[PDB]
DNA sequence: GCGACTAGTCGC
DNA sequence: GCGACTAGTCGC
């Protein structure tokens, strides 16, 4: 990819974006980001069907194709975490001793049917992803439990970065000020082949079934960005 | 059943009615509603005890007898429907087409126990329940689906209306102005006469249950329109 | 265990402190409380990992204690509670022909670890909770339901607190201003020994690992109030 | 069946 | 990034 080739597909200039703003949003329509792709690997206790939250998301995906919009999110918690991500990860450098450069979005290929939103590429190679957890409770369970307890959905979304970016390892750091001392934790997550694996299989039928999908209602992908 | 019978037992009267006025919700009060009645037909998975979701809706009912107040409107997804419901309207009408006209509430008979609002009556005898849906994402799911598609919910809504009615097909629509194009996908939906036999059987139990509870407690259906 | 041992601690005095204040709050820090004690009883179906509520609530309280604040919950249902707080006290102690002292906050010990905040103590030495359910259907369910529809998060937090306070008996009512009439319930829930020992057992475990915990980070209990 | 736990589900 | 519901599971 190139900052050039995403401006053939969607006119829009990457270079001079920021992670929130309107570009930002367009650029993400109808893609499988790592934020969200917890819902893709999400498998049925029985059978191959599809569980609810994993058509939710097909859905919602297609919606965004065909509408060529996103429903406006708030919610205190997602504030929040925005407020505080850049003590977080400034914060994150003086500690780890690294330093940190933003990255507007990442695809894995021509496609552009998957792409990650990294909190940042460190110095050493390594991606970055910042939780500023809403609840004091949830930093605590990071800060005691490890990498024991990190949710399985942001575990989905680090390895999908990894897949998505070709890395070999991820910071994965958590802040909150409200912590008298000890308000900063982070680990490194390595590459984990399982999840490489499951992606390799489970994300090129999702997009299969999205492009039948469209096909029947007489759309294809890509409608988003005209 | 006629507007007699409803200023004789309510004091209001139905021809000064809108769907959504403090008279359309005071009509409403007590009595069993098609976009309830999935909570009135839910069985265990075994044996005869009520489910939670049945107990739950039970006590709602009840207490808006002995209280004469009503359940707050999610305003969010109603401010939503109210500003397209009549571009839904008139592009059904446009499209299928037939002519709707309003209809504010329908008791089936004179116990005014049971009762829906449909969002019209269409010219060929058919009812027609149109909605906006809040998210695209639920347009979608039904627009690809069709009705197979949608709800435990949705079946039991529409049937009971029928039942309501005593009326032998419905229309089922969704709106999504969102759409860049054929952002309105409708089906229409047979009388199913095991449904009948259902509401049947396990409707009039649920009333003699609430005339039980009432009186454990000195209270009796009808006082909530005094 | 008297009004001054808090003091010492905390720089509290107990006299000017009126549920709901500044001071009431900072008191709660980190403390098992009542309404959150069911938490602490609960045991996983099968081995012994802790449940998930255990655990989420085992997180709650020491990032009470590392951050020194709890954040707001509900608040809906809180402020309706507040609003109604006198109304269903005076109907209450009409209907029962008790007289209602407010207590602030009760520790079971100087170990401070463990507390209720009852919404009274009553002439006739029982206890007594409270509530104005948020919704009247609530209310109905215990109307009808009695003693044995309140659920078992309710039971816990009465037991727990005779147990805080030695107490043989507590009132359980609730108040709701919108019923016509018939607008309070209440029962008599006695203390129940197996429950107490519920408490002997599990309690003083669960502190002890809460002690481990903090200091794993180097903080200690009694830093929260400084 | 019962009922406390457990795992989604989806709104905000 | 929760958080209020609720559909499901499992040991009596
Ligand atoms: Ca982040
Ligand atoms: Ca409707
Ligand atoms: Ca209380
Ligand atoms: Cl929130
Ligand atoms: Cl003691």
């Amino acid at each position: 990819m190139t900052p050039d080739i995403i401006l053939q597909r969607t006119g829009i200039d990457v270079r001079a974006v920021e992670q929130g703003d309107d570009a930002w949003h367009k650029l993400r329509l109808g893609v499988i980001t790592a934020s969200e792709v917890h819902n893709v690997i999400a498998k049925p206790r029985s059978g191959k069907k599809w569980p609810d939250m994993k058509m939710s998301y097909f859905h919602t995906l297609l919606a965004e194709v065909c509408t060529g919009v996103a429903p406006e999110v708030n919610a205190k918690a997602l504030a929040w975490g925005k407020q505080y991500e850049n003590d977080a990860r400034t914060l994150f450098e003086f500690t780890s001793g690294v330093n940190v450069t933003e990255s507007p979005i990442i695809y894995r290929d021509e496609s552009m049917r998957t792409a990650c939103s990294p909190d940042g590429l460190c110095s050493d190679g390594n991606g970055l992803e910042l939780k500023c957890p809403f609840t004091s409770r949830d930093f605590m369970k990071f800060r005691l439990g490890g990498f024991e307890a990190i949710k399985s959905a942001y575990m989905a979304q680090v390895q999908y970065s990894m897949w998505v970016t070709r890395k070999n390892a991820w910071y994965f750091a958590n802040y909150d000020p409200r912590m008298k001392r000890e308000g900063l934790h982070y680990v490194v997550i390595e590459r984990d082949e399982k999840y490489m694996a499951s992606f390799d299989e489970i994300v090129p039928e999702f997009i299969e079934k999205m492009d039948e999908a469209l096909a029947e209602i007489g759309f294809v992908f890509g409608e988003q960005w005209r």
